[PDB]
């Protein structure tokens, strides 16, 4: 279970099937076949690992959007859009909508 | 120096402030050496609380941006489109929106 | 001195200086425990702080309504902005969108 | 209940709690508590009154859109957008949309 | 010659001169007492005011329809405007877009 | 000479000239008393007048189809505009959008 | 009658004139002002179906146009990107989930 | 050489040359009758025409996939283009949209 | 080999937008290369779609790196950084908010 996690991290970081698979610690001579089955047997974990890796970088972008909202030297529209986004994360959304349908 | 939940709160703050996972790990109070493993498990076992803390911090910093949008809505020397978008945003925050749209259903 | 008003001042201080510690030390407590004691007030009263910020935005809303009306009636700005302002004010008046037909299959 | 509506219009025009409060006829010293409680207890009607005040300019917006739609010296895109808006108000909408489920 | 004509004239005056007090003075009453009864009379006929505004914009819609057709057929404007006008008029004709599929979960 | 074709001419004149009084005087009746009975006449024949206006608006669709096809076939047109025209005609041809899945909570 | 209706619809689509289309419908030129309104309104559904088929028959041309604009290296990258997006949307790769949460 | 082979070749020729009479003569039929037989021939086999055009659109999908991937991997492009390419390729990759809360009123 | 060459054929169609060269290089019956391919496409359209989907999806980490780095580059236009941050937060799980509905039957 540790080799598959390391393979997922290496594939997520260096975008290569054969290079990451040979970097896992396995046989070099057959690096085109066994790798498709190994990827086919752990698709759920690969998706989960890539999703959590993408999600773990959120604080840096949150800091970036907050800083652009408070930096006076950037265009005002960008600050307005950043403030709108962060306030929308705070929890204030849109309002009423009515539907008519009886046939 | 102890109470690992306080160290976890410091870890969350360090991850929120610095653009390096290794620096955050060294700032938590753990062993710096061999920084290739033993870090993924610590990062993965408390992801839910990390997300909750990030959400609470963003919501607590939202009022500063609300003040910013209000002040830009109150700036007379700024472009009209920016003022219009700010006014739309704050009025939508007050709770007054758009109206109906009709749907017809067929067998 | 009455309670719930000090919470209103605390909410305003947090809204103004984008920092929890400065608002907490300025409200009514001591320095020795300024990282924890503030967490119970913030986590147990999140609903009231959100309500206070929303009510302040709503109380400043009439100024923005006046602003959008004046921009809609000021000819010194680009025509698109006036058109968008007129559309928004008419949508606020109570005139919405039109028909949409749906057919469902299996 | 005319005084509350007058208070709402005065607050809408002079954008200040203290100035509107003193224009109501009240005490200068109590500008942080009692006015917040009265506003919190009559927010629904205050909001309705400000909405009707903004809505009373709807004929002005109709005049603005009609006059802007008929100017030949203005850029074509705005004339098109005005025509689209007025036609959407006229009562002509979009067309059919189908739903397919394949669970 | 009835208060229905005074109400229609009042609505038209508000539409053509964007002011409540002057419109009320144009209704036929004393100008000085324009702050008290006009708000109640204005609020008691909000539905009719909205209906009149809607009917007026719908009756002036054909001029805008002619304008949008002419801009769709006017060669001196940039192509994007002609395309958007043609798309709008064709969508009005009754030829629209197609399906979107839905997946439901438990 | 019957109310159906006279009403059709009334609708066509209203569609062409953008004037209520001109259309009514073209109908064939007395010009002066055009302010009172006209509200009842419009209220009693609004549905067919609106249907006629919609039919006239929809009948110009072949012109818009020709315009969108020619703009899609002009190499001197902006690439985005040609792409949008091709998208519009293909979406009318019968190729639409795709899946949308929902996750539900009790 | 269905072929005269087809020619009438095509003439209306191409020669932008109601009088020309009606006279092309094979009828008398002089009395071309009255019968034409009933004739046009009595077959609106078939006219719409034929015109829809006419607009759809040029769809392969739009396919060729979008492919050619997507394959031109001298075009801005955004236009090629949007053309690829559109062609993929027909290819069978679409958007993803949207969740609804209710509070009641 | 089969009649379905002549018809699919006709569909491909219509897709390539964009002329009905030329496409009809390219189908394998008589040139002198290019106005009559062509309307019924196109109307009676619309389903297969739609299937053929859909297959032609689907067979070029790898080129568009390569284009979007290279645009996401092209360093000389403006930031908006790279961002849109990356977002689109991830949308196909399988990471969904945001969350939405719904409020209902009786 | 019945099925690994078929996977190679799927990849060849995904990469080089052609049919005759890929079909002759796969190892199949050349004399009937216009028909046999229609039968294989009709019998394996779902598998072809799955393979092309995997081909497009497997490059996702490169684009994720691109969007993350654009969010962290100070020399890029502000709108681009804002949109990148919006996308990364949308993946984190914070989107737009509530909508209220009123029904009249």
């Amino acid at each position: 279970k540790e080799k598959l996690d390391l393979y997922c991290e290496a594939l997520c970081d260096g975008f290569n099937k054969t290079q990451a698979y040979i970097k896992a610690g396995f046989s070099a001579p057959h690096a085109q076949r066994n790798v498709a089955p190994y990827h086919r047997k752990n698709a759920e974990y690969i998706q989960a690992y890539i999703s959590e890796r993408i999600g773990s970088d959120a604080p840096a972008a949150r800091k970036v959007v907050l800083e652009i909202m408070n930096d006076p030297n950037e265009k005002g529209g960008i600050r307005l859009k950043a403030a709108q986004d962060i306030l929308d994360r705070a929890g204030f959304g849109a309002k009423q909508k009515i539907e008519l349908t009886t046939k």
